[PDB]
């Protein structure tokens, strides 16, 4: 029973960062899809730092290789300033380390550290710390959050679910029960009929790569933003005093690290406790339906001053590609985009290792043989019937922790190497029983063929009047 | 619950049909017909007998381009790209039918009783009385004073079409034609487009009214809304977009009205309608034309008191945001990806009744009335 207009208020997401569109936006790069292409063996992209990026080197212009979807867009657009999803650490967390810096340290302690009379080193160290606290801390937090192999497994499986490809599709087909419909939020695991997730098949060619690339990007943004919001809403102002004391105690060491990536390595460690990360990772990544992603996509578009009905428009198109092609600010966004592309090509979305090794019926003989006998089960001895629902539950629950290479793109069944673990069926374990069931099924079928019609045999004698060889 | 999601129970029925070949897109010169001037009156009802016949084909005067949906010249580039990309064979129009309960009772009492499945205890017994038409041949001949079977069949089909389409249209005439409702519709359009009077009200109060939203009179005071983007665009595209905005708003209004109706029924009302139908059967069966019977049925099931109680608080305030969300969900369900360049639902609607198939005359009237309010309000 609901008596209210469909829209609701959600303070979790309402935050945006306004900055000028890059000269090197996606739409302004015709061959961007060429570089973005990934092949077998590609390794997960890593964050970058100002140490290896000296200076940023860089509204829409009709390029020579502008593809159809981008060609009409590059034309009908009043592009002045495109807003971006506000991807940031909680405002208080930030307050803690900006008020601590404010230059409070001064130059005397810096000179003590450098052990040299050159002020250039002092200025360089100050700039390193400022850049670290501005961009490299966040990049490190992202790197740790999304790089957990278990967390990457979870992301891969939720993407599998949302785009209905591979093992989830097989389960839906065999089950006769629709499994895509499950939509979740912080583990609540609701169910919605009013949800479309199979409309992405209507697109192909470069129209698909891009579109999916987008959908995955917004999904990652939604994940991170909800994570940050839930963390913020569970802040303790006592933990704030503890953070203040810890920063006071550690600043002496923190101002004495040579690398910038190292500087950020320790700041994240001190500020981002492992227990909190694990608690957030408990059940946070939640199933998202394509419809919700499109609704969020429209939110971003409208709030940013572009009518959703001025033909095609995707937020992922207004963002740079490489780190040295983007202003420091949006470096988190660049990292997110590279991560999204890596996941998209990893998941085969254009199976990853979640389908080919074991869950694939074609590759796994035992699983196929078990499936063939799904319905022809029977045992009364006064149900014991292997129902579709039970086998599908067993198939879905199973996942082999090994043989799932989370470091690079391997795509088993393309390598000429054996599997890490032997393939086994989901419910049935002993192969002898499976052989017996196969034998009884074959005898059943052959008998039915031999006497399906019934046979007429002579009344006086006993020969068959219509024998079939 | 997920924030950017939706699950209601009274705004999603989505009658499905094949796109009429004579739909709005396929008429390139539709813009000229859509033109209206000072000497224009509200669109009028049309009955099945009133129109001689229906023709669905593209017809003459339309020439296929040299390249369901056929590419044509003399049309907005939006239509060109739309036709080049999408050529679906079905669309999920919003449902505007009367509630299933009232329609089922009307049909059972008047046309024919619904035949439930035969439970297996006997067979070959021709107990036609259960499945017999409500009025037999002899009674119809008596009332019609003629043995001509052609007249009996034509009258039967006439009121079958009547109870299937016109009664639905009749209610609508009444419900949207009221001058007071007309004033309220103008006011809500001004509020949602922030034009003139609303702009000066915001200036005087120093508070933008874009955050004013209502639903059955229980205002939610939503703040995430912006209704100033439409001013950027101009031309036939602006007219098309506004004409749509208003058509969808009217569809939502009728849908919520028909939901509040469906909520408030009881078996007492069921028996009341049954008694009224059985006692008046003759005066409905014998009528001069489809307008008379439609009006009589409307009075039977649409008393002025009921209309009155519905109209109050019906035209709830709505945002451009809410509108787009509806449009999005319409196209999503139809099977059409929102990422497609410039797809709107009003394209799949014939302009006027002469070409529409019977079931979609309600949508045709919605679109025509939408155009009339759009032009009269001076959308500029």
């Amino acid at each position: 029973p609901v008596f209210a207009v469909p829209e609701v208020l959600a303070t979790y997401h309402i935050f945006f960062q306004n900055c000028k569109i890059p000269l090197s936006c996606r739409a302004n790069r015709s061959r961007a899809d060429k570089q973005l292409a990934l092949r077998q063996g590609a390794v997960i992209p890593d964050i970058a730092s100002l140490d290896e990026v000296p200076k940023i080197f860089e509204v829409l212009v009709e390029l020579e290789g502008d593809n159809a979807r981008l060609a009409v867009l590059k034309r009908s657009i009043e592009v002045t300033h495109f807003a971006y999803p506000a991807l940031n650490l909680p405002p208080k967390v930030m307050s803690t380390v900006m008020s601590e810096l404010i230059p409070a340290v001064g130059d005397e302690q810096l000179a003590r550290w450098l052990e040299t009379r050159e002020p250039a080193d002092l200025e360089e160290r100050r700039k390193l710390m400022m850049a670290a606290v501005l961009v490299t801390v966040e990049l490190e937090c992202m790197q740790r959050f999304f790089a957990d192999p278990e967390m990457q497994r979870k992301l891969e499986e939720t993407l599998h679910y949302t785009f209905r490809q591979g093992y989830v599709r097989q389960a839906c087909k065999i089950s006769n029960v629709e499994l895509c419909n499950l939509v979740s939020y912080l583990g609540i695991l609701h169910e919605n009929r009013l949800g479309q997730n199979v409309l992405h098949s209507t697109l192909k060619g470069e129209a698909r790569r891009d579109y999916v690339r987008d959908c995955v990007y917004l999904f990652l943004c939604y994940t991170w933003q909800t994570a940050m919001g839930v963390w913020q809403q569970c802040l303790e102002e006592r933990n704030l005093k503890e953070l203040q004391k810890l920063l006071k105690q550690n600043l002496k060491d923190l101002w004495t690290a040579f690398n910038e990536r190292s500087v950020a390595a320790h700041l994240a460690d001190i500020i981002f406790p492992e227990r909190l990360l694990k608690t957030l990772q408990q059940g946070l990544p939640d199933f998202t339906s394509q419809s919700m992603l499109q609704n969020f996509r429209n939110f971003i578009l409208e709030r940013s001053g572009i009518l959703p009905a001025t033909c095609c428009a995707l937020p992922s198109d207004f963002v740079p590609i490489k780190y040295r092609e983007c202003p420091p600010p949006l470096w988190g966004h660049c990292y997110l985009l590279q991560l999204a592309n890596y996941l998209a090509y990893h998941s085969d979305i254009m199976r990853c290792n979640l389908c080919t090794p074991h869950r694939s019926l074609v590759c796994n003989s035992q699983l196929l043989s078990e499936s063939q006998i799904i319905g022809t089960f029977e045992l009364q001895g006064p149900g014991l019937k292997l129902t579709p629902g039970l086998w599908t539950s067993a198939y879905l629950r199973k996942f082999v922790p090994e043989d799932y290479h989370a470091h690079e793109i391997r795509f088993y069944e393309d390598q000429s190497r054996p599997p890490n673990a032997e393939l086994t069926a989901c419910v049935i374990t002993q192969g002898h029983i499976l052989g017996q069931l196969q034998a009884i099924n074959k005898a059943r079928q052959e008998f039915l063929l031999r006497k399906g019609r019934g046979v007429y045999l002579d009344p006086q004698s006993g020969e068959e009047l219509n024998p079939i060889p």
